């Protein structure tokens, strides 16, 4: 079996993608964010405190005639933001553009931060990583991508994110006429939970290639680039006026530059983000200083590769015995 589906920007500054979802029978359609740096499929429901709820599709287990309560489970995770989420846990058919997992660990929230709350656009994640960081008690339950593997014509997902515009998950195969070039393949470490590989370096704008090595995470569910600090500060040192602001909480630049590119190795290959996907908009309305896309991840403790480098590629998800990663430009 495949699945297709479009995932749609929530908002002028792709600050995450959406994607429908279809949850029980009848199915309910709600829009989730594909996260492959977490391993939990959660959803706002008819269980969620009414008071942080606010917008959002809400899933209802009681009229779906596939729901089933997992006796005495419960569930809670906390993200690298602060943002937090808890409840119980339902299992029932889930659907993804057209691939259908039946017994779906679906996780209700009895309880959401202030964050998922004021996100109207956004009816819960879904976790893509390894289900080894799944959250739900006594027993961890699978991811839908876990679920679905030995129903896949091939063991992959691929997430082919667009720049201010729609882009394609697909579960199952590899869509030949989605990019450019060859797929390079990567070593993939599943030690932490995520999809970790190591970066072979960087350049900034024109400048020469540097070679070194930068372990990281590729995270369709963080919206920047976080990289280490001396690399950070290569590339903003090429922006005239850039500067950290500890005000704002990182690099800004005038609005009016033009930013230089930024490239990654994937071994041999190379994948280059336009310096426009790196432009974050005003630090708020009306100001002429601007937030940048690509940050310094000295504190958070883990490089991540996210939505920013991410949508300058095509990437495969390689979910085989030993799992690798696919870039590809696009």
């Amino acid at each position: 079996s495949t699945g297709s589906a479009t995932t749609t920007p929530i908002d002028s500054l792709d600050d995450a993608y959406i994607t429908p979802v279809q949850i029980g029978t009848p199915a309910q359609t709600l829009n989730l964010d594909f996260d492959t740096g977490s391993s939990d499929l959660w959803v706002f429901s008819s269980e969620t405190t009414a008071s942080e709820v606010d917008g959002q599709t809400i899933y209802t287990p009681s009229k779906s005639t596939t729901a089933k309560l997992l006796s005495g489970a419960t569930w809670s995770i906390s993200y690298g933001d602060g943002s937090s989420s808890s409840g119980d846990v339902y299992t029932d058919t889930v659907s993804v553009g057209g691939l259908t997992v039946t017994g779906q660990a679906v996780e209700s929230a009895k309880k959401v931060s202030s964050s998922f709350t004021e996100d109207s656009t956004i009816d819960g994640l879904l976790g893509l990583a390894f289900s080894t960081l799944n959250t739900v008690s006594p027993t961890q339950q699978k991811t839908f991508f876990d679920n679905a593997k030995a129903s896949l014509d091939s063991p992959v997902f691929t997430a082919d994110l667009g720049y201010h515009a729609p882009g394609t998950y697909n579960f199952g195969f590899i869509d030949t006429t989605a990019y450019t070039g060859s797929i390079t393949y990567t070593a993939v470490s599943t030690k932490q939970g995520f999809w970790e590989w190591t970066s072979t370096g960087y350049a900034v704008g024109s400048g020469t290639f540097k070679s070194t090595s930068i372990d990281g995470i590729a995270d369709t569910g963080t919206t920047l680039l976080y990289l280490p600090a001396t690399v950070v500060s290569a590339y903003w040192a090429q922006v005239s006026g850039a500067k950290s602001s500890s005000s704002v909480g990182g690099y800004v630049f005038p609005c009016s530059a033009t930013l230089p590119s930024f490239t990654f190795g994937v071994g041999s290959a190379r994948i280059v983000i336009p310096g426009d996907y790196i432009d974050f908009g005003p630090i708020s309305t009306g100001s002429s200083s601007c937030f940048g896309g690509i940050q310094s991840s000295a504190g958070i403790g883990i490089n991540i590769f996210g939505d920013v480098a991410l949508k300058a590629a095509f990437v495969v998800f390689n979910g085989a015995t030993t799992p690798t990663l696919g870039f590809a430009s696009k």
